């Protein structure tokens, strides 16, 4: 909500697709997600 912190935790990467949807890549978990690893998930 406010400007203070911005980035990702230790072990997660930051990449983007050809569509323009930012997604992180875990090098320890080997998973791809457009949103942070924490939060609600849509089935």
């Amino acid at each position: 909500g406010s400007s203070g912190s911005s980035g990702l935790p230790p072990g997660w990467e930051q990449r983007v697709d050809q569509h323009g949807r930012v997604y992180y890549v875990d090098h320890v978990e080997k998973r791809t997600t457009w949103d942070r690893p924490s939060g609600p998930s849509s089935g």
